[PDB]
């Protein structure tokens, strides 16, 4: 069954040659789950770790990838609930200790001993990749692995943003950057959740795609001089929460001008040296909050997969193959990157 | 009873010279107490409108104050659940519509129509001052006017501030500024709200000062050579909720760093032209939100008061004269103001 | 303009004989407003009213009557934000002293000084009513008044209730009583919020209402033996919180039984002499909250009506004339009222 | 080093013959720490788990007791972060799935698949008890187990009480039965908390109790003949949010009716077939919220524990042999139980 190589994207050195390679069958762990990833989600997180965009510093040699999705082929000796066959999602959060008053609180996501698939662990663009039992994701079976697969970090991330928002359902929610691999799912998440969505982005097909997801109000930020007068025009006095799953600190610092006296200001995207440079005396007077959010945890894994499992939301994925994926880098690069893209680990 | 003149600190043009002068008593409106100003505090935040340091721009000529503790000697007549003699407190935010959606929220505070005593409405630094009957403070009969005075601006202001940071009891709160008007009532609430209080503060006497108002850890901004280090170790991990009661975009700067994951940076001080430039990547990463808090509204104000008459805090007041009020601007410029200085409108 | 006398259903002792008589037309005081009732919904606390179900006494003689919807023919003295001719809205809470520690709070419905519209105050079964200014609803020009009148107090009072459930986008709520005047558009409102809407209730054409309107999965409370099952069954683990808009003693017994550990029970209907004997060990080892939801305040009116004006609820409604009205009680107490009656004041 | 038998207190039949006697040593499993019980805590539920008054059924043979502390004399293969000789804590919950909905928002206790310590799980009545070790309690190095032991199951269990009223610093807080095992951790956490404690107890030494331990208001339920009135003088409108510690069914229906308009009622004690009869028109008049507080999680136990090692808490302890333990049940079942009785496991 389980194999003694497979195929994998490699690179030994940031910023260095990505390497379509063969490598050994990851073995699993005490606690670790062994899942054949079957498709598995490009994030421009995978972009930042290969750039060396963060300060924090990756494992090398990696294989990126930390929105696996497969069949769980092999299990360690310790897995509680878990069987062989069934379907599971490698997420970013591959573990936490499940120990310190991080992981108590559910905030497993901000633990000092987190494994992070795809940057502090071999990720999801290999065949088999190994995941923690108690945080994978637990994918039901029948979905379509994948579509599934952009939900699993692209997914849980704005659904985490947007109820970090503390909107209301009728309340303006502006996400800004509504066209890429998280502001199509921030649309459709804020769609379902009952949020007026508006949109800024801008590019070729970049309207075309939001108006079709289920947005409201789209501003396009290539055509637009003035984007904070155009957003507090059309949501009547401000958004009620922005999302910021752009790449732009100009967008972000922007953002933080154009939400509502009581807002509040979701970071999601996390550009190279990006600092949100919001002007305090504005920011005091109309009470703006600025939330930053990180991945989501075990329970908004559930519910994210659980709007997904209702049909509720729908990434609009290019499947190509692996061999493909150091172009994808390029077209994300860019900026041309429409939706999401999915890499399909057999080709 | 009410006279035909008073005496009072007008200054004609901004950064231009104050005049302790003659000037006549202020009509009550319709809906609008006139109070006898006993007692005012000095916020600096009048010194900020002397200066015009805020891009919004100030009344003139203006007598500014917004910390006005006084007796109800007369009324419009209009005003609902008011009596002459009682007493009263002009805060900083004199009235509002309470029409639009953010008086209906309780954010009065946030309005587009408010108006503000001492910035776009004769303050509390004359003998006799208007304040409008819904928004003034139920100051209770037989309390001190000087010592309630800082409350009225100085007390609600932090008690709403760290109520915004979301914090529990026992969690740590760092106070950073915490000698200074704000800063000693912050102490002084946060510790009576469970909280373990550390501060930040620097000068001559401001940590005899912290620590006998009830303080538990105190880091010297002017001895501690890295501060977020110092906190870091101090709060094991972070402060859960930071207050930045400062008038240095520097604190502002380095308050978004020694506050844990998950934690809160609320922004209550303005400085001029100041930005809290947080970096993006350690916001997101930590989940660290960044919230401002404006001046408290009725209910903030009534149980602000309220842990006043408990005998829970109790701001370390200098009653001095109104004609001395220009040198304590100075004194508040070079930043030797320890505690809260009030002034006797009768003097 | 205004008339000297007017048309009204005035009834002189409780469960006595409505009387549609003429009745002058009530002077406006210093700071309500005098609104032409057009249309008029009748809610199932006028039947409580007349029918002196419930411990506190009413005014008499009264015209009921709370969910009226006008013209404002004229206003007092002292009225703010208000024009002559806009349409505006007789909400159950008339007024409040807006000086209490509840009304600051923005919970003016729990105000001891608290004016009922048709309980204490003449209400809006008369052609021309007066209600506060700063209460009173600011209904949108060009609506329709007819259909906007149930959203005055069941729809304010439904939304209140699922926002007090504490409920997220995709949890199960369950509106117990998911065909009448507040069952309807509780539903409509929880479909709009993002819930999943399960609906509880029997009789004639209920269903078939439940299911046009936008509901998910409905039981028949005349048809399954063990709703508590089934609810069970249908939720797999029980409601996320269940909304109590039924008349039923039993219904609410049996309302905290179904809904999951860690949910909550709304109470908004008010049965006669009803008591929610919950079990105590089963409502602690599940930690099942039971939230009791008075009318909404200000801010629920405009989010409600908000809700309402863009197209999301539509209150099923018969419009008949006044004078049907002793009839559309018998009509309620049977139980065979489906949606919501409306009353036309002119006829 | 782990005998091979030890001195336990078991009884084979509900209300049967405790019987202290000579039984295994308990082996741990793959995952459960064996941790040499020093002391432990007698709480109610023991009592209640002896006298089956509960609908579910323990298991039989029982070694009760769920606050155990002691020390960590063995661990099963796979346990993560312990180390032998540490200091540990059995509390109520043993363990849960960790992998359902309610495992993963953080309300471990709500679990299908929860062990009981005590209950279906051989407690802390014996010398050496396993209990697993994602969900033991980490006692610091250097307390003292004797009086760490009641805060282990009647410390967490306020704390979560009181975290679940919703109280702010200042709100009047009323224990009911605030001198029992509960109810004097539930003051001295409601006191360091900064609420304001009102007290309701009676009996012999249960005042003198109050008092000492930082009590505000004390009510005497057996010499005050109308408490619901006296707690709405002494409170001023009724308390912000009662706690309901005690074990009579009276108490509770007499809880819902002296807590003020937008209060909370949390239901923690659970006497034998009790129901919380409350009136529907009085709790959605004042939308009072009933909650039901189980024992807290995690998090709860982390800053219950850490309330206690700061010294804000202190349990009056009682520490007896284990072969009294019978006796005890008597003194708590004729309620002349004061303050927390802890059994000494050598004797
Ligand atoms: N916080 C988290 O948990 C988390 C998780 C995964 C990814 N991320 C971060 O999210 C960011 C975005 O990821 P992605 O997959 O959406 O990237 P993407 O490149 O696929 O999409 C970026 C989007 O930003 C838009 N954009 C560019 N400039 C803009 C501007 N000035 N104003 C508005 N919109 C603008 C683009 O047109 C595009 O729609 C990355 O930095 C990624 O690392 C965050
Ligand atoms: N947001 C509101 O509702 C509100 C209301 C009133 C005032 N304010 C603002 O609060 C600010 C402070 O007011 P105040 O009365 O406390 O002023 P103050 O001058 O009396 O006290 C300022 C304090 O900051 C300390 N400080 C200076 N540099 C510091 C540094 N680098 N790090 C830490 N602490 C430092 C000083 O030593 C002093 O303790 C002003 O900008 C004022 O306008 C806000
Ligand atoms: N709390 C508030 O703010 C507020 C405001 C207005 C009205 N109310 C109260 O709401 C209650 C209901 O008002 P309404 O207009 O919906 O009344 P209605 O008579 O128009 O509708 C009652 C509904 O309850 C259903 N029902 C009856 N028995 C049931 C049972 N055993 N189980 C489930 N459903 C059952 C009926 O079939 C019907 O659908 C009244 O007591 C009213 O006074 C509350
Ligand atoms: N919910 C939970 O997580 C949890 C955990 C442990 C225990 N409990 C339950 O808590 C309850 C109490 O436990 P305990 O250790 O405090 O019991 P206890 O017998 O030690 O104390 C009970 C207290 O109730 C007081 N009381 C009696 N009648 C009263 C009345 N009419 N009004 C007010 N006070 C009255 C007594 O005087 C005494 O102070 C038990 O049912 C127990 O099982 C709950
Ligand atoms: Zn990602
Ligand atoms: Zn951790
Ligand atoms: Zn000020
Ligand atoms: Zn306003
Ligand atoms: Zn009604
Ligand atoms: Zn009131
Ligand atoms: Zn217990
Ligand atoms: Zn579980």
């Amino acid at each position: 069954s389980i194999p003694e190589t497979q195929k994998g994207v490699i690179f030994y050195e940031s910023h260095g040659k990505l390497e379509y390679k063969d490598i050994p069958v990851p073995k699993p762990k005490a606690n670790e789950l062994l899942i054949n990833v079957k498709y598995s989600g490009v994030c421009h997180t995978d972009l930042h770790a290969w750039h060396g965009d963060w300060p924090l510093p990756t494992k090398l040699p990696l294989v990126g990838g930390h929105e696996g999705a497969g069949v769980v082929v092999g299990m360690g000796e310790n897995v509680k609930g878990w069987k062989i066959g069934d379907y599971a999602g490698i997420k970013w959060l591959n573990g936490s200790c499940m120990a310190c008053e991080y992981c108590e609180l559910g905030n497993e996501s901000n633990c000092p001993h987190a494994d992070l698939s795809g940057y502090t662990h071999d990720g999801s663009f290999q065949e088999y990749a190994t995941a923690d039992a108690v945080q994978a994701a637990h994918i039901p079976q029948g979905t379509d692995l994948a579509e599934v697969a952009p939900v699993l970090c692209a997914g849980i991330t704005v659904y985490k943003a947007l109820k970090s928002a503390n909107l209301m359902a009728g309340h303006w929610v502006a996400i800004s950057g509504a066209a890429g691999g998280l502001g199509s799912l921030a649309v459709q998440y804020a769609k379902a959740m009952g949020y007026r969505v508006l949109g800024i982005d801008g590019g070729e097909g970049k309207e075309e795609l939001f108006r079709s997801i289920g947005g409201e109000v789209f501003i396009d930020f290539t055509k637009e001089k003035d984007i904070v007068g155009a957003v507090l025009k059309a949501t009547d006095g401000g958004a009620h929460g922005v999302i910021n799953v752009s790449v732009s600190e100009a967008a972000i610092e922007a953002s933080t001008r154009y939400v509502r006296a009581n807002g509040t200001t979701v970071l999601v995207g996390m550009p190279a040296g990006a600092k949100c440079c919001s002007d305090v005396f504005n920011q005091v007077v109309k009470s703006i909050s600025i939330v930053g959010s990180y991945v989501g945890n075990r329970a908004d894994t559930r519910e994210a997969l659980d709007f997904f499992a209702r049909g509720l939301v729908k990434s609009p994925i290019k499947v190509v193959g692996l061999s493909t994926l150091p172009e994808i880098y390029e077209k994300m690069e860019k900026g041309q990157i429409v939706g999401r893209y999915v890499v399909d680990t057999s080709k």
